[PDB]
């Protein structure tokens, strides 16, 4: 693996890992309180054995530029951070992969930049929400105070969550949980588009996932292809992260 650093729009330096192969381009995009590690240790990685992986640290994690305000957590500064590491490997086609919040960038980057040949959203749709501000800066205040990554931590516990994911909350410095939280509230809550007519759009969560009305929106509206998992819910699908990189890897190949 070599390590690269790239700058974001806004001048944010994005930093993150190449994992050189023969194979297709994939950019991976984590979640809101992940760091690029999760895609080594859910196996992920292990699971795309020809691709020239790139993993990048989203703003404010990992060993990317720290932003501390919402606004710089806004879902277009991600979507800058990702197509800046596009330039940078300086391919016409990429695929891109995002968990949770991730998958929301990744289908976000797919609506604006034409190298994004395919887009796999993991336990996210592309569909408008309702974001309630009331909750969500009530999540911000839990997640940023000194008991925020224990809040994290318990509530990942106890809801059947990998370790790997348990353990990532606690990587993420808590002033940017806060205001990675708050900065869902400046744009996130809009549904995405297609970029270009021959774009693959995939949407993954559990078979056993509550709200799969959305995920079918999306195969509707989009011409997105939807895969499950066996899992009961969201958060236990990630589970089952790297048998979808198999599957992945099948795509691909
Ligand atoms: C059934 O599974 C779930 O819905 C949980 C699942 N969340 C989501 O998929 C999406 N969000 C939501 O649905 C909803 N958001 C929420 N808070 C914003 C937020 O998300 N977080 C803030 C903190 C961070 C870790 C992340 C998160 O994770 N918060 C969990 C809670 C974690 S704790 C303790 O266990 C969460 O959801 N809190 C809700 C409420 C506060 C409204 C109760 C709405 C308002 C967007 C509808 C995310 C992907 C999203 C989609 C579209 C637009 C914006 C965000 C998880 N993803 C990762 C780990 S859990
Ligand atoms: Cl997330
Ligand atoms: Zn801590």
């Amino acid at each position: 693996r070599d390590v690269f650093e790239v700058f974001s729009r806004d001048g944010t330096p994005i930093r993150g890992f190449s994992r050189p192969g023969p194979g297709e381009t994939v950019v991976l995009v984590h979640g809101v309180a992940m760091d690029r590690r999760i895609w080594a240790e859910s196996g992920f990685l292990d699971a795309l054995p020809d691709a020239h992986v790139l993993a990048l640290d989203l703003r404010g994690r990992g060993e990317s530029g720290r932003v501390g305000t919402a606004e710089g957590h806004a879902l277009r500064r991600y979507v800058e951070d990702v197509r800046a590491v596009l330039d940078r490997f300086g391919r016409a086609r990429y695929s891109l992969f995002g968990t949770f919040f991730g998958g929301r960038i990744a289908l976000q980057v797919a609506a604006v930049d034409t190298r994004v040949a395919r887009a796999f959203s993991f336990c996210a749709h592309a569909e408008q929400v309702e974001i309630p501000e009331d909750a969500v800066e009530e999540e911000a205040v839990a997640v940023e105070g000194p008991g925020g990554h224990a809040y994290l931590r318990d509530h990942f516990t106890g809801r059947g969550a990998p370790p790997w994911m348990v353990e990532a909350c606690a990587r993420v410095d808590p002033g940017e949980l806060g205001a990675a939280t708050r900065g869902l509230l400046h744009g996130s809550d809009r549904r995405t588009e297609r970029g270009h007519p021959d774009q693959e759009l995939v949407l993954i969560t559990a078979d056993g996932d509550a709200d799969l009305a959305p995920f079918h929106a999306g195969e509707r509206r989009l011409g997105a292809h939807l895969w499950l998992v066996d899992a009961p819910t969201r958060i236990k699908a990630a589970g089952r992260l790297a048998e979808v990189g198999r599957r992945v890897a099948g795509v691909l190949a």
